[PDB]
């Protein structure tokens, strides 16, 4: 499941902290074994040294398969951990 398989490629490739994370496409008309649609929340120590715009531009220009391989349309919400400790 894609959930599962996105868990997976992104410990794989930032090196999270944290995640908590949906599929919203029981909402669809999709095929079985389908799962289009989808969000994610993130933590990771990859995500500081930026604006919160500028990271998020970054990981949908460099990572778009990487998130959306399987996933035909997603949205994410990527964090540090020391905000993720405190208050968000």
């Amino acid at each position: 499941p894609v959930e599962a398989a996105i868990r997976t490629k992104l410990e794989e490739a930032l090196s999270p902290e944290v995640l908590e994370l949906r599929n919203e496409s029981g909402g669809h008309a999709v095929p079985p074994g389908s799962e289009t649609h989808f969000r994610v929340a993130v933590v990771s120590s990859r995500f500081e040294g930026l604006s919160p715009l500028q990271r998020h531009r970054l990981v949908h220009a460099a990572l778009a398969e990487e998130l959306g391989g399987p996933v035909h349309a997603l949205a994410i919400q990527a964090r540090t951990p020391a905000q993720w400790r405190e208050n968000s």
